[PDB]
């Protein structure tokens, strides 16, 4: 059986959460890179592509697409999603609102340059307002290293990538929440991610212009 | 103890797909309808949504928001989640595309006026040519009466909810699909699902003018 094989653009967009669970994880994985349209026609003409579309990872003999889909999957199989069906329900939450959240962010590149100041407060009102008092609140109640059942789980793994985004967005967001500050250099500190954060691991770039340009160039 | 209860519009929206869960699985529910943004500040206010959104169901003593939470705690409660961890990823990668269709279906009646046309061009456009096809292609690969173990899991449910709503928007778009018409057919004779298809049951009516204008009210008063 193979190393998973990653097939996207070379940049974050929709792959980057399973490269972090996967480091995470321990995990070593292939990236076949999609660098033009014709790349992705072919993935589509061979059959490779359920609904025609990228993420997709090959798998233990299969090839996965959807976000979630492969997420679950790797998330179950190295036991970073719980004990039982009531951690689940709450991984399933927090990472639901932590996709909410997510989506925004990788969104905001692509939006009319007219756009951008208006839903940039917006994402910054939410986290302020919304994502970062519930996740502090999870963490000030039970007062534990890990956001569910008192060991590392996926949600820990989402959630921090996530303030690592935020950070490159306005480093001063997370000022008010020092357990979410904690846990993000908790986590960071883990053998993998601290790896995986290094300079020359597979963590992929914020998007520049010329990304965002290929990025429609591929479709 | 007590009945799920459901906290949401009274209409279909981000509720409709666990309304369809809980019935196929056989678990009778109760709905709470939010009519007013008062309903909704006594939710939040309560500390009763973690993001300050609904959908949310109180289930088992917990509060559940998050439409994915909800139906993924229902699934694996009452067996529809399959029985091995690559069934449940052949299950999620067939309902997450499912979800990616509801999703534009949702949005639909809160599209202005001059998006909708387009938008529900396109919808139709990927109804048949890309998740149509792509569900026809796997009950063609195994010949089974059920997308996945050859046995009955919320894919089926959730598939044949999108069928029910395509059916809506416009009949000819399953016409070239044999096999999702005849798995529309076997789920909806399903006791449980048979009985949730029924006049008088707790499946909602399609988007009019009234809901919409109840779902603006609340959130922009
Ligand atoms: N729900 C899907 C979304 C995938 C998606 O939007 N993929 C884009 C690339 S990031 C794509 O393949 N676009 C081509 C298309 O949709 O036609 C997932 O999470 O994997
Ligand atoms: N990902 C969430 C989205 C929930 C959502 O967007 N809910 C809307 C109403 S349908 C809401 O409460 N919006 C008010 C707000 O976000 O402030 C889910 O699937 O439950």
């Amino acid at each position: 059986a193979e190393k998973p094989k990653l097939h996207y653009f070379n940049g974050r967009g929709r792959m980057e959460s399973t490269r972090w669970l996967l480091a995470a994880a321990g995990v070593e994985f292939e990236e076949k890179f999609i660098k033009s349209a014709e790349d992705l026609d072919k993935l589509r003409n061979d059959g490779y592509l359920m609904f025609q579309q990228v993420p997709m990872v090959e798998i233990d003999g299969m090839k996965l697409v959807q976000t979630r889909a492969i997420l679950n999957y790797i998330a179950s199989k190295y036991n970073l999603y719980g004990k039982d069906i009531k951690e689940r329900a709450l991984i399933d939450m927090y990472i639901e609102g932590i996709a909410d959240l997510g989506e925004m962010i990788i969104m905001l590149p692509f939006c009319p340059p007219e756009e951008k100041d208006a839903k940039l407060a917006l994402i910054k009102e939410k986290i302020k307002n919304r994502y970062f008092p519930a996740f502090e609140k999870v963490l000030k109640s039970h007062g534990q290293d890990y956001l569910v059942g008192n060991k590392l789980s996926r949600a820990d793994i989402h959630l921090v990538e996530l303030l690592y985004y935020v950070e490159e967005l306005d480093s001063s967001l997370i000022s008010s929440f020092p357990l979410l500050k904690a846990l993000k250099t908790r986590i960071s500190n883990l053998p993998t991610v601290k790896k995986f954060l290094q300079p020359g691991s597979p963590r992929k770039p914020p998007p520049d212009e010329i990304y965002v340009r290929t990025v429609y160039n591929i479709f």
